[PDB]
């Protein structure tokens, strides 16, 4: 007789099923219904959404990847949810780069409700700073400031306390990572350039316009100058922490997660007993020549409309979307809310990182929502993991990445044909 709501969710938190499950548990009391969780292993997750979409055989609401919305919205399976949205507060309810996430490029209709926010900002080093003489506020103040602050990082005499080793500047990934795109999004969008631009009501690559050029070449080139460890390059963006979590990096970018991290003793996963995690700081991204980006990515939720179970889908959706579960959940997920209000929640206001991390999240930006966004990424990443290649020779030249993005462009513009 209980009405059941089957929802979809990635892996987002410690214990995804049961950590979802003790969220919604307030709204199946207050409603009389059950929800039903599935956890989709990253490894399968897009294949199954796209299958449920296809097929017509699904749960009634899913997460979504923001970069994913426009593909499955424009496949013309998921309900309008403009409603849901206007509940919460409409546009004004939300940082304009996540608004952007809840429906393909151009679209008159919202078919996705913002759930919790990605971005990125930079950790560092405290002790490894005041020793190189570096200060944050002029270091991360400017792109100049940025290579000024590594470069005094590298001179250093500084060595970790429990290494007994000078510290890498930066520790970055390379092309092995799920975020290759993600990590140089900022250094293109701080010089002026764009991954794709619109002209005429058209999309093209801007890769190899001079801006994006100008902050490709600007981040991937702190490698060959000595700044960023050969052995990074190897290695993703979760091996990376571990390699800043045990001293080995005076500066590197993640999420918020790290915070939790750095306060849960390393036999449970964190690092609390770590020099790291006792001299930690966040700034985020430097401002560039244009302006200053942080990336933005994350999650919102969608109902396929499929649905038998409409209303009471979009209850759940209001409910996730909204105040009390969007706090609690972010606390869950290590990621900051959908719900620009929520930034006020004194669990992001009484943490010094994590109120660094709203500032950052002030000057977010996402990659538009286009129906064949995935293509775009992929053609982009191939490439510049064909750059990344070159700077671990420290053959990058300016017209080496030139032709690598003119390549790109060609490509990308073909399947946005
Ligand atoms: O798939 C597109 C989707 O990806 C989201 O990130 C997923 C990412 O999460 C990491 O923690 C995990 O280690 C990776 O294996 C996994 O791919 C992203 O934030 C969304 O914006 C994006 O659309
Ligand atoms: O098109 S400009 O806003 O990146």
């Amino acid at each position: 007789m209980q009405k059941t709501l089957e929802v979809w969710i990635m892996p987002n938190s410690p214990q995804p099923a049961e950590d979802f499950k003790a969220l919604v548990a307030p709204f199946e009391k207050a409603h009389g219904v059950e929800v039903k969780v599935t956890v989709l292993d990253w490894g399968v997750a897009w294949t199954k959404i796209t299958t449920a979409a296809t097929s017509g055989v699904g749960p009634d609401l899913t997460q979504l990847g923001t970069t994913a919305v426009g593909a499955i919205s424009a496949m013309g399976v998921l309900e309008p949810v403009d409603d849901v949205l206007e509940a919460l507060g409409g546009e004004k309810a939300y940082l304009p780069a996540v608004w952007r996430t809840t429906r393909l490029e151009g679209a008159r209709q919202a078919t996705a409700v913002p759930w919790f926010s990605e971005l990125r900002a930079f950790y560092y080093r405290t002790d490894a700073l005041k020793a190189a003489g570096v200060n944050p506020a002029e270091m991360f103040a400017s792109w100049q400031g940025f290579e000024a602050g590594l470069a005094r990082l590298k001179a250093s005499s500084f060595r970790d306390p429990e290494t007994k080793a000078p510290l890498a500047p930066l520790c970055t990934p390379g092309k092995n990572s799920w975020d290759v795109l993600h990590n140089a999004a900022p250094w293109i969008w701080g010089a002026g350039g764009e991954i794709v631009r619109q002209a005429g009501g058209r999309w093209q690559s801007a890769l190899n316009s001079p801006e994006s050029l100008e902050g490709l070449y600007f981040f991937l080139s702190l490698a060959q100058k000595g700044y960023v460890p050969a052995e990074s390059l190897e290695k993703n963006t979760a091996q990376i922490e571990a390699d800043f979590q045990a001293g080995k990096c005076a500066v590197f970018a993640s999420g918020p997660w790290m915070i939790q991290r750095a306060q849960v003793p390393e036999a449970k996963g964190g690092f609390a007993e770590r020099t790291a995690a006792k001299n930690l700081g966040v700034a985020p991204y430097p401002a560039g020549p244009k302006g200053r980006y942080t990336f933005f990515g994350g999650s919102n939720l969608a109902l396929f409309n499929f649905s038998k179970n409409k209303p009471l889908a979009k209850e759940l959706l209001k409910y996730l979307g909204g105040p009390e579960a969007q706090v609690r959940y972010a606390q869950m997920t290590g990621m900051l809310p959908a719900l620009r209000s929520a930034w006020s929640d004194p669990s992001f206001q009484q943490n010094p990182l994590l109120r660094t991390f709203i500032q950052a999240a002030q000057f977010g930006r996402t990659y538009p929502s286009l129906a064949g966004w995935g293509g775009v990424e992929n053609l982009a990443v191939q490439h510049l993991g064909m750059a990344w290649d070159l700077v671990a020779q420290g053959r990058l030249t300016r017209e080496a990445l030139k032709d690598l993005m003119d390549k790109a462009s060609a490509a990308i513009n073909q399947a946005l044909r």
